[PDB]
């Protein structure tokens, strides 16, 4: 039973890691909340949606400073995943919470992923339609709607040409990472895209490492 | 020539064991058949698929009793693969046949996938655009048409958002789960549907194993 | 430095065959032309895109006699990539240059692919909506419009049923190849499509050596 020493230790430390990151989690202070970005992204849910997210940008900054990107950092990456492409504008990033302004100019689905984390959306703009496991139908939600993608839950997601939402994200944010760029490698090998995740992602962590170290 | 004495060996298995299996499949007792299965669906493509499908496991269980999976072993499981993403319900598989109900609840198409094994698909809503190799024109299928996917053919398939229909594949089944499983292991990460799939497909081979020792 | 020897070879090899193929890239005469291929294409994209594949066939060979493939040796090879999926006629390839008719029969998108090669597409019929890095708003490109997908940009492609284009491409078209096939590896596993990749690249290439050796 010596060779089942690997066995057991990547058992035992998978089991100590999984208590310690949820207890964590569970009982983390966190910066913001869902209601809150969905409150923020709702009264500006219009037509045009540049002004929507520059709108959103200063209200995050004013209300949370210290946590958001400044304009120097901020860069839209491709972002291709599950099958659909869309575009991410990450504004604030951690180990446990993220917030990032996604959607997409074409036509695009696929799987909306399994992951560690729960992520609320709420349309700026365009059509998200939503097909959820072990359903035969699927709902199309609108400008102003908020769906929420649950830990653990797996749904078909599919995007019109025009769509953009704010989304904030809580959980284990790197595991998330782990779905957001399986088709960059196996499909798209956009590793310039991949460099680009990678580096606004530590460029979050940096900044609100920073904050904290002032604190 | 130690060094090849695996090359020579895995050939020689892949020889013996392609024999074998063929002259399995060109000597054993089939439960299903195509036009079975086909006519089975066109008596109901004028109705609601759900009635349609609650129709058609009802027929299938008068008519095969010990061959179809019991309410409590069906589960809609999510497909991802050639780059669509449907949801199937297994009602009976085996090492050669498989009948299950197959569709989309959104907009989706990728590759059919090349394997060893006939799959005919008879429609019961929606809408199935077929792209046969080679050609640079692609045709719309309706409820109540059948599709043959022959062995060895490989074409491009979409269907729109409200697609379903019933499906009957014969040959190698396990041939097939390299592909349908493809996209679930680099672009979906969703191991849980993995685990769903193996499951069912257990449970039938259990089923139809189960239905060989009474006889 | 033992431990590193893999490493340092690796390191002088790929610089030393990046110094190579760029010098020869700047040092080689070139077949084609982007400005040629696009007037030829565009010349015919008022007809039929069969018509009009045919007139540009003939209009290559009679222009560049003994670089475009005979029609014994074309063929319609499916093409998955960056989760989209279409298929091509390769009429001319080399190391440094290629030239095809592309296009798809079914509704299809994804990732351009980020490779070193540039590419010019003019569309013969169809649409084509391109969304490039960086922005949130896609373009949509008609018949007789040409797009020039440069070194190093990633775009987003998005293509309808019918749609069918003339294709150029020059740079280092092995690199292209990694992007090509790799759907065709981790999602469709059509390796017979893989084959036929195969088979057309080297029949060009083979085609294009034998040219040089009677010159
Ligand atoms: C994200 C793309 C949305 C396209 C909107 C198409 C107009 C409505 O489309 C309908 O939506 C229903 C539920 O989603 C589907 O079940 C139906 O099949 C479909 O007709
Ligand atoms: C390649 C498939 C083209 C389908 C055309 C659908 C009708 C056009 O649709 C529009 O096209 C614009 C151009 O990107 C987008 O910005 C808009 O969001 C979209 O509504
Ligand atoms: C699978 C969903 C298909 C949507 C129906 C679109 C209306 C018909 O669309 C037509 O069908 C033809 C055959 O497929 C294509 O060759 C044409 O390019 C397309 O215009
Ligand atoms: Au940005
Ligand atoms: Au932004
Ligand atoms: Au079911
Ligand atoms: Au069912
Ligand atoms: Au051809
Ligand atoms: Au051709």
């Amino acid at each position: 039973l010596w060779l089942g020493l690997r066995a057991v230790l990547v058992v035992a430390g998978l089991a100590v890691l999984l208590q310690l990151i949820r207890g964590w989690l569970s009982s983390k202070s966190y910066v913001f909340n869902r209601e809150e970005i969905a409150r923020l992204a709702k009264e500006h849910s219009g037509l045009d949606y540049e002004v929507a997210f520059s709108k959103i940008i200063v209200e995050l900054r004013k209300k949370h400073p210290g946590h958001i990107l400044q304009d120097e950092d901020l860069q839209w990456v491709f972002v291709n995943a599950g099958g659909w492409m869309g575009s991410m504008c990450l504004l604030h990033a951690s180990l446990t919470e993220y917030v990032l302004l996604f959607g997409t100019a074409v036509d695009t689905g696929g799987h909306s992923g399994r992951y560690w984390a729960e992520i609320s959306d709420t349309i700026l703009s365009g059509t998200f339609r939503q097909w959820k496991e072990g359903t035969t139908k699927s709902e199309i939600f609108y400008p102003g709607d908020t769906i929420v993608h649950e830990v653990g839950e797996a749904t078909s997601v599919q995007w019109s040409s025009g769509t953009w939402m704010v989304e904030y994200g809580r959980g284990f944010i790197p595991s998330t990472l782990a779905f957001a760029l399986a088709d960059t490698i196996f499909s798209t090998q956009d590793f310039l895209t991949l460099f680009y995740t990678v580096k606004v992602y530590s460029k979050a962590l940096l900044l609100e490492a920073s904050t904290h170290l002032s604190q």
